[PDB]
């Protein structure tokens, strides 16, 4: 329950206290993730839901402090109003579950146990609610709304078994799926919510089937297995500042930036890639002063891919991808997209993929034309000069058809194939001759820009992607076999 250590930092009257909340108990043994919930949803149902400080509630006050060009009202986290919440949710988890029925072989969860306490958050949820609303993430959402979003009843049944007891339980993540990890080494895995917009109960299933498949939502295996205190990283990264969808609560960015930063500065970002890209993402809108710049940490989110994940991962160069884009750096940002397709080329592309699917989509067909276009224009009175810009291009178009290779339904389509064209075609022949695409000449090495396709349809298509004229019907119809 709620201990000493942890109550007398209440009232939470600012952002600062929050943080030395989350200071407090980053240092404790067993960081209790139910309340470091209930408070970061607290703070977020006032700053974003609703932002209408009330009249009828006298429990309730707001503290004034000045705002950066008047005055800005904080809710105060009484202890009364957060204790009574974390009540309720022990009190249901408590009474919902007899742990005299389990029997736990020497501090060890059984499926059966996982399972229960899954199937206990799961029914506690309301029938009909939109799956993609924003702030339904959080365990104030759970109890006070009884909403949680796919990912949010991974993270309560992680929650709800620390709360019985049960130890051995961790989250367990991929860049667009939750699931959960137990048992006397942490292999045993658990299925514990819904993917997709409809999709069969997959539900207190292994996640084998999905790594063996070659998936991107399974990563191959190689996804991260939290620990308490990635658990705490997540639920942070898990703060939304959405107001509506173009305007943001300024506490809960400024919030979110300094519980990155502690999380951080303890070494609990080091094997969460996109948390590094977050933080960047964070720093490029409000800097703070005497820390790493964007790029630097854009940078620290690939090189903990590369360490701790076998560089299986595509956000963190989508992260710094859509830093280069923002500021219109067209190699920088194409070489970032061509390094994505690098890593999804070793995949097989399946119907649950659809997330990164649409990714690839909007980039190959709308934001890459959109580069393009407006390179075009600059011209008239630099990007399209460089014949690098076109190898990136020639390299990303490579990794979405090895990607297609092995896969049961097709990737590309006609729809990609004119943008290919249209693309090919903003790059004068010159510059296109000026990229050599080389299988390579003698193997290892011994004591104009150079290519290398990995894929059966760029190799083939080779000659014609080069051609001073280009045979649209040659190229559209070898990308779309
Ligand atoms: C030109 C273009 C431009 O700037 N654009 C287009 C590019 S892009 O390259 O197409 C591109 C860049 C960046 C992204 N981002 C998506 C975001 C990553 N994450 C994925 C995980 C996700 C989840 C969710 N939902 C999640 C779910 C399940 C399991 C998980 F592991 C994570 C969140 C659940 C709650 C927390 C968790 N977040 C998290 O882990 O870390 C924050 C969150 C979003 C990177 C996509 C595409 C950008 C510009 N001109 C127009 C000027």
């Amino acid at each position: 329950g709620l201990k000493a250590a942890q109550k007398t930092l209440f009232p939470l009257r600012s952002i600062d206290d929050v943080v030395r909340l989350f200071a407090a108990e980053l240092g404790r043994e067993e960081p209790d993730l139910v309340l470091l919930s209930l408070v970061l949803g607290f703070v977020e149902h006032f700053l974003a839901v609703n932002r209408v400080i009330p009249t009828n509630v006298p429990e309730l006050t707001f503290q004034p402090s000045p705002a950066p060009d008047g005055l800005t009202y904080f809710p105060v986290a009484d202890l009364s109003i957060i204790a009574a919440l974390y009540a309720r949710f022990t009190a249901q988890i408590r009474g919902a579950v007899d742990l005299s029925l389990y029997p736990r072989e020497g501090g060890v969860s059984s499926r059966e146990l996982v399972k229960k306490v899954s199937d206990v958050i799961w029914n506690s949820l309301s029938r009909s609610y939109f799956k993609d609303r924003a702030h339904i993430q959080s365990l104030f959402s759970f109890i006070t709304g009884t909403k949680l979003d796919s990912s949010g009843v991974a993270f309560a049944v992680v929650g709800a078994c620390q709360a019985l007891g049960l130890r051995d339980v961790h989250l367990a993540l991929s860049e667009d799926h939750a699931w959960v990890v137990f048992g006397p080494n942490g292999e045993q895995t658990a299925e514990v919510t819904w993917h997709g917009k409809g999709n069969e109960d997959r539900r207190g299933q292994t996640v084998n089937a999905g790594v063996a498949e070659r998936s991107w939502l399974y990563l191959k295996g190689s996804y991260m297995r939290c620990d308490r205190k990635m658990e705490v990283a997540f639920m942070v990264c898990a703060i939304n500042p959405s107001i509506d969808l173009h305007t943001d609560s300024l506490e809960l960015l400024q919030l979110q930036q300094k519980l990155l930063w502690l999380l951080y500065d303890l070494g609990h970002l080091e094997r969460y890639p996109m948390a590094l890209g977050n933080l960047a993402d964070l720093e490029e809108l409000e800097p703070t002063p005497g820390r790493p710049d964007p790029l630097t940490l854009y940078h620290k989110g690939i090189a903990s891919a590369k360490t701790y994940y076998r560089d299986e991962h595509i956000y963190p160069y989508m992260y710094l991808a859509g830093y280069h884009c923002r500021n219109r750096n067209v190699r920088e940002a194409l070489q970032a997209w061509a390094d994505t397709a690098t890593v999804i080329q070793d995949y097989n592309y399946c119907r649950e993929d659809e997330e990164i699917y649409k990714e690839f989509f909007e980039v190959a067909n709308d934001v890459i034309p959109n580069l393009l276009k407006e390179a075009a224009s600059l011209l008239e009175a630099s990007a399209l000069q460089d014949p690098e810009c076109f190898a990136h291009l020639l390299r990303f178009y490579d990794g979405i058809c090895k990607w297609e290779e092995g896969s049961p339904t097709p990737v590309l389509h006609v729809g990609w194939a004119t943008f290919l064209v249209q693309s090919l075609g903003r790059f004068e022949g010159q510059v296109r001759q000026k990229v050599r695409i080389v299988s390579g000449t003698v193997a290892g090495t011994a004591r104009g820009p150079v290519l290398t396709f990995q894929s059966e349809k760029m190799k083939g298509m080779k000659e014609l992607l080069v051609a001073t004229k280009i045979n649209s019907s040659a190229i559209k119809l070898q990308l779309t076999a």
